[PDB]
């Protein structure tokens, strides 16, 4: 069941890299064998000393294990029969139909509950409609906190990839938390009372629902070419910070393609006119992806940092360290290029040169052992961990605005 069985026999290797050698033969791999790459995203972006995660088909298992082996590579199997791990994410014992803050929830059950939070609620939250996707699906924001005048606001989006199901359960997490805490915990009363959260749960909504009806591992927008018969451009690589430049694909066929143009996506251009619009009143910038538990902060296009640098890596800090008190949880941080690697097009980056101080990207649970595949049964924990850095940060922005 949930497409499992599409994957039979298909694996995810985790394997060390220690030299250039090492990466020409996972590219030379890559050539010949089909590989998904999870982590990270481009064979162009590994880096020495580092770990590779990626799937590969099932007809395709032996050979590219027998070039792990032949070239005596360190790896691991993460998962030996990607079927199972696949069934296995939809394992909530929520007992009912229908939207679950617990569960991973379709894109029409998503739409209906912006709605009805919305009107449950109209005196902290206000949906509204900040463009159309490519396919024609109405891309939605919702506005948190209590009505008042000239209020800074803080803005969070998740679903740019359309696999990362975790990213879309936090934005929604974070409107629960909000609606029932909310007149009972001071805290949460303050933030909403003196911030407005622009929380915009699904970008990419046309990648989001073909992950759900033919391709579970699809990540890019839907995006047709009258002439290329590829599909789709990777959203966070299709932003205006050295746009293309650097660790992205020309090639509409691959999973890092930047767009035909910067801004090309309707999904990035909705964004980015948004917060042009509003960029008076946003005073940070917050965006969700999955999976290994870090805290990334500008500059990712380039070897540079901002002149908040300092600022941003003690709050980071701070805020790791607040993440890991409730369960445990260990996150890295840093600035992108040095902490991941170098790649341009970035919504951070670009978010943080428009002058939005404080610019974050999260990669939520878990370290690879699922994957993009985090069991139903870790939403409630990762939400509820994330949750509290979310409020870290906020309150702290209420401390320093600007
Ligand atoms: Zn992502």
């Amino acid at each position: 069941h949930h497409g499992g069985e599409h994957f039979e026999g298909e694996k995810v290797f985790r394997v060390n890299v220690e030299d250039e050698n090492h990466i020409n033969i996972i590219r030379e791999l890559a050539s010949t064998t089909q590989i998904d790459f999870w982590k990270p995203d481009s064979v162009t972006q590994i880096k020495p000393h580092s770990t590779v995660d990626f799937r590969v088909k099932a007809e395709d298992t032996v050979t590219v294990e027998n070039v792990l082996k032949q070239n005596e590579l360190q790896y691991k199997v993460l998962i030996s029969n990607l079927r199972n791990v696949v069934e296995a994410q939809f394992d909530s014992r929520v007992r009912a139909t229908g939207h679950s803050y617990e569960k991973y929830n379709k894109w029409e059950t998503i739409e209906a509950w912006t709605q009805q939070v919305a009107t449950e609620n109209p005196a902290l939250i206000s949906r509204s409609v900040i463009g159309t996707t490519f396919e024609g699906r109405a891309i939605y924001l919702l506005k948190v906190g209590k009505a008042g005048q000239n209020k800074p606001a803080i803005f969070m989006d998740c679903g740019f990839h359309a696999r990362e199901w975790i990213s879309p359960a936090f934005c929604q997490w974070f409107v629960r938390e909000a609606v029932r805490t909310y007149g009972r915990e001071i805290q949460v009363t303050e933030l909403l009372n003196k911030l407005d959260f622009y929380v915009l749960p699904v970008l990419n909504i046309d990648g989001y629902i073909y992950t759900w009806t033919k391709s579970r591992f699809w990540r890019k927008t839907r995006s047709t070419h009258t002439g290329s018969s590829c599909i789709g451009t990777d959203p966070n690589r299709n932003f205006d910070a050295g746009w293309c430049e650097i660790g992205a694909s020309r090639n509409p066929c691959d999973e890092t393609y930047c767009g035909p143009a910067a801004e090309s996506e309707k999904e990035t251009k909705a964004l980015a006119d948004f917060i042009r619009n509003k960029l008076s009143s946003i005073k940070a910038y917050l965006t969700i992806h999955s999976y290994s538990q870090m805290m990334i902060y500008p500059y990712s296009y380039a070897y540079k940092l901002g002149e908040n640098n300092a600022e941003l890596n003690a709050l980071a800090k701070a805020t790791v360290k607040e993440l890991a008190s409730l369960h445990g949880t260990k996150y890295t941080y840093g600035p992108g290029a040095t902490t991941i690697y170098p790649a341009a097009g970035g919504s951070d980056d670009w978010a943080y040169d428009q002058g939005i101080r404080y610019s974050f990207t999260f990669e939520l649970r878990d370290t690879g052992r699922y994957g993009f595949l985090l069991p139903e049964s870790q939403i409630r924990a990762t939400c509820e961990e994330t949750f509290l850095a979310i409020k870290y940060v906020a309150s702290y922005v209420l401390e320093h605005l600007y």
